[PDB]
């Protein structure tokens, strides 16, 4: 059974903001969630320090992408620390951010919208190339839950019984729209990467189906 909760009511403004954007520099999101796939590490990494148990949900230390073209999807993954229940309802919609309001009235002067992780809610970013995202996260202190968004003023939470395990980690599985097919491709994949992520600390793995001949 799933729970509905509502979005505080700027991040739903900015939310509405972002899907309605005809931004210019969408390829950010990658950035983005790449950005936040490391901090994710970071966080295992640095907890493992005092307690390396912590780390054998899932020993190996990755980012990895995978596109499902014949879904329109875009999976980005991490074995990062992962959230809770808890973690999952407080930190994405219903308590409000440190950087929304700052943002958005920074989009209004003429800000960049590369800027958004600098306000602290670049994961909404996704929205830019997305309609609807589930996010899949499994922490070692809970069980897998699904959390997700079509970016109207409520989100759900639901436990997890239909995706594949996560060791340990997060996967943001994007829904694209249908003008930004592009981001389903190997070599524009590999392009963001090289120009917005040149500096990471663990591997991305691009996974790729292609056909036996
Ligand atoms: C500094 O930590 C960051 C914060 C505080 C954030 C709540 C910390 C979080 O608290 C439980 C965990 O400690 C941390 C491990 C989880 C991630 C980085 C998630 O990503 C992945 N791969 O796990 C991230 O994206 C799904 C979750 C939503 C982040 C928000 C709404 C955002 O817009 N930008 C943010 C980017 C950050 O790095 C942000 O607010």
């Amino acid at each position: 059974a799933s729970e509905t909760f509502e979005f505080q009511a700027e991040i739903t403004q900015l939310m509405s903001l972002i899907i309605n954007t005809v931004y210019s520099n969408k390829e950010i999101f990658l950035r983005e969630l790449i950005s936040n796939a490391s901090d994710a590490l970071d966080k295992i990494r640095y907890k493992s320090l005092s307690d390396p148990k912590q780390l054998e949900t899932e020993p190996d230390l990755f980012i990895r992408i995978t596109p499902k073209p014949e879904q329109k999807v875009l999976e980005i993954r991490d074995s990062g620390i992962g959230m809770t229940k808890a973690e999952v309802i407080n930190n994405i919609g219903t308590i409000a951010k440190s950087g929304t309001k700052a943002f958005m009235e920074a989009l209004s002067a003429g800000a960049d919208v590369s800027m958004i992780g600098q306000f602290g809610v670049g994961f909404y970013s996704l929205f830019l190339v997305a309609d609807r995202v589930q996010m899949i996260s499994k922490s070692n202190d809970d069980e897998q839950y699904i959390w997700e968004s079509n970016a109207g003023g409520s989100f759900t939470v639901t436990l997890d019984e239909v995706n594949e395990r996560i060791g340990r980690g997060t996967i943001l599985r994007l829904f694209l729209k249908d003008d930004q097919l592009e981001y389903l491709e190997e070599k524009r994949i590999k392009e963001v990467i090289k120009r917005h992520s040149e500096f990471v600390a663990y591997p991305i793995q691009l996974v790729v189906t292609k056909e036996v001949e």
